[PDB]
């Protein structure tokens, strides 16, 4: 499969989350942003080149974070928790972002694939 990495950015005990804002059928809809691993790249060398591309900001890649998700038959989709080295996020691709604590996971407007982590989400604020 190809691999699509996602990046649960963890800043002071809350996560940053990120509204698409394309294709239609997931804009407005809240995500772990990330993308797609390119060939020859690790899954931390993708996923630090999305979150600069995407937030601007460098992060250092830690441990995975929830379950591999079978986005469809040709895809794998995977979290790994992140921390800032620098910067402040800003969307470049995506329509907004937000931080969120432990008591917004459960009920935010996620992106379908993404909704398997929030048990894995709320422990990690917690
Ligand atoms: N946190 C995410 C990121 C991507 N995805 C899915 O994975 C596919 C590739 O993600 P993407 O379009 O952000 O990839 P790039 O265009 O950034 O490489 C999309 O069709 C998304 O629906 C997801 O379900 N959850």
């Amino acid at each position: 499969k190809q691999i699509v990495v996602a990046g649960a950015l963890i800043s002071r005990g809350t996560l940053l989350v990120a509204q698409r804002d394309r294709p239609a059928e997931l804009a407005g809809l809240w995500e772990l942003p990330g993308g797609k691993v390119t060939p020859g790249e690790s899954d931390a060398d993708a996923l630090a080149r999305e979150l600069r591309e995407e937030l601007g900001v460098d992060v250092a890649v830690g441990e995975r974070l929830g379950a591999d998700v079978a986005l469809n038959d040709a895809m794998t989709l995977r979290a790994y928790r992140v921390t800032l080295r620098s910067g402040s996020p800003h969307p470049h691709d995506h329509r907004a972002l937000r931080w969120v604590g432990a008591d917004e996971i459960d009920g935010l407007a996620w992106v379908p694939a993404d909704r398997a982590w929030v048990p894995d989400l709320v422990a990690a604020l917690s």
